[PDB]
């Protein structure tokens, strides 16, 4: 159900990509094919 109400990827406003990247990991709130990753902001 979490997707339109107020998901995590939305609150923190993250990106959607696979595990084949340096981007951090958050949750699967992202659409199929990609995952909610954490960008390099504020030294993360």
């Amino acid at each position: 159900r979490r997707r339109r109400r107020r998901p995590p990827c939305e609150d923190v406003n993250g990106q959607c990509q696979p595990r084949g990247n340096p981007c951090l990991r958050l949750r699967g709130a992202c659409p199929r094919g990609s995952r909610c990753c954490m960008p390099t902001v504020a030294a993360h």
